[PDB]
């Protein structure tokens, strides 16, 4: 904008674009995320305006809401990497166990917290995970699938990935819970420890059918309901379920267990945020510093 001073693009967004930006004034560096229209629905201005009270140590604070000529301007406090590309740069070393546990740990904080005051992410993804110099991580870029309804994509358009999308929204449930935060963490979780994408699908039912691949096709006996889900098919095929073992080798077995409860496929089943933080794995959890390079 016009007291900002664009640094560089910092991402493009199917929905809008961040920039690294200094206030021309506070001199302060920040991450401006201009939004998409009309006069954007105040349905979701106002949702927004939620989102700057949910202040916590591991949610990126949203520093700035600025609603003018038909954008709108978020303004979040910047870091310098996401997990993403940390994760690519200990590709050949892969994250240390200690730091992946204060990483989960301080994650299920975020999310305890934002689950408490009923707010979801429903979109977590590494890239959507900043980290910092000091060992901290923060859920960034959270509601932006609640605001424009259910637009076609982005101008010239923007692969969207489903790979940390829980089972009952790939099956068509219309009603997001807490828990789809919960199965994205636990994706995450595994991908830090193998250093691969658990669920890597490229369409939304070649994701459910990784999913199913290796978790088992779901049935009345672990999911009540499911086959009443709007797009449940008994076409389905049947795959038997793999060993955790197999999935996440070499996570301890405090860890497989952990993750296993993250992944039930009955979301009512899914651990909640606050009680995986109680979960064994953590009884040893510290606070490494990372190796960034910036
Ligand atoms: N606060 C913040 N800092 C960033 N720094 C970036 C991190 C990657 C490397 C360059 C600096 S991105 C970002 C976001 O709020 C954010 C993130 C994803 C999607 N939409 C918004």
């Amino acid at each position: 904008m016009e007291n900002f001073q664009k640094v560089e693009k910092i991402g493009e967004g199917t929905y809008g674009v961040v920039y690294k930006a200094r206030n021309k004034l506070t001199g302060e560096v920040v991450a401006l995320k201009k939004i998409r229209t009309e006069g954007v629905p105040s349905t979701a201005i106002r949702e927004i305006s939620l989102l700057k009270e949910l202040n916590h140590p591991n949610i990126v604070k949203l520093l700035d809401v600025i609603h003018t000529e038909n954008k709108l301007y978020l303004v979040f406090e910047f870091l310098h990497q996401d997990l993403k590309k940390f994760m690519d740069a200990s590709a050949l070393t892969g994250i240390p166990l200690p730091l992946i546990k204060s990483y989960l740990f301080q994650l299920l904080q975020g999310l305890a917290f934002c689950h408490s005051h009923r707010v979801l992410h429903r979109d977590l993804k590494p890239q959507n995970l900043l980290i910092n110099t000091e060992g901290a991580i923060k859920l960034a870029d959270f509601g932006l699938a609640r605001a424009f309804g259910v637009p076609v994509r982005t101008y010239t358009h923007e692969v969207v990935t489903l790979w940390y999308r829980a089972p009952e929204i790939l099956l068509g449930c219309k009603y997001y819970s807490t828990a789809v935060d919960i199965w994205s963490l636990g994706c995450i979780f595994a991908e830090m420890v193998t250093r691969r994408a658990l669920f890597p699908g490229d369409s939304e039912i070649d994701q459910l059918f990784r999913i199913f691949r290796t978790l088992g096709t779901p049935d009345e006996v672990v999911w009540p309901g499911v086959t009443s889900m709007p797009d449940y098919k008994p076409s389905f095929p049947k795959w038997a379920r793999q060993d955790f073992s197999k999935v996440v080798p070499p996570l301890d077995e405090d860890g497989r267990s952990l993750l296993s409860q993250m992944l039930h496929y009955d979301p009512n089943k899914r651990i909640s945020a606050k009680a995986a933080l109680a979960h064994p794995f953590f009884q040893d959890v510290t606070k490494p510093v990372p190796h960034l390079r910036l």
